[PDB]
C-alpha cells in the first residue's frame, strides 16, 4: 500500500505535509472548507483485488494545538464526522493500482492574521491494514498546512 501529495513520490508511512489553498479572508463566523481529495490520492502496490488494503481515519485526529479551539466536520468516504475525531473512521478498501483520491473533506468553524502560511492546522492520522497474513499495518499522518495568510477582519 501507497500513497502520495500532488502526485509526488510515493509513501509507505509517516508524516507528509499537505499544502492545501485556504480562503485569503473570511468573516466570523464563516466556514473553510478543504477538500483534500485534491492532494492525497492512495493505491494498492500489487492491484488485481489479491491483498487488498483497508484504510482508516483514526480517533485523535484533530486541529493543530494553536486551533484546538476550532470547531469542524471531517467528511470521509460517505460518512461526515464531527472534527476532531473522537472515533475510528468507516474503512476505505484500495486494491487498484490506479491512484484513488481519498475521499476525504475537512470542513472548519474558527473559534487579523488567523492562519498563517506555513502552519500546521489539522493532523489526520490515517491506519492502513491489509488482508493476507498480518495485513502488515502502517500509520500514516497528514500535516495539513495552509500556502497562505487568513485574515478576518
Ligand atoms: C510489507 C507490506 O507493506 N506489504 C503490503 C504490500 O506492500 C508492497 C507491495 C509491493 C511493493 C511494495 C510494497 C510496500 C509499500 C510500502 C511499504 C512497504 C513496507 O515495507 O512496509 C511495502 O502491498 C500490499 C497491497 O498494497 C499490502 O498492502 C501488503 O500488506
Amino acid at each position: 500500500f501507497s500513497c502520495n501529495v500532488d502526485g509526488g513520490s510515493s509513501i509507505g508511512a509517516g508524516t507528509t505535509s499537505v499544502y492545501v489553498n485556504l480562503d485569503p479572508v473570511i468573516q466570523p463566523g464563516q466556514n473553510l472548507v478543504v477538500d483534500l481529495s485534491q492532494h492525497i490520492s492512495c493505491w494498492n502496490d500489487y492491484g488485481g483485488w489479491y491483498d487488498t488494503d483497508h484504510i482508516n481515519l483514526v480517533q485523535g485526529s484533530a486541529f493543530a494545538g494553536s486551533l484546538q479551539s476550532y470547531k469542524g466536520s471531517l467528511y470521509w468516504n460517505n460518512v461526515t464526522y464531527p472534527f476532531p475525531l473522537t472515533t475510528n473512521t468507516n474503512v476505505l478498501d484500495i486494491g487498484d493500482k490506479t491512484p484513488m483520491p481519498l475521499p476525504l473533506k475537512l470542513y472548519i468553524t474558527p473559534v487579523g492574521v488567523v492562519i498563517k502560511a506555513g502552519e500546521v492546522i489539522a493532523r489526520i492520522h490515517m491506519y492502513k491494514i491489509a488482508t493476507l497474513g498480518s495485513g502488515n499495518p502502517r500509520n500514516f499522518t497528514w500535516n495539513i498546512i495552509s500556502n497562505n495568510s487568513v485574515v478576518m477582519p
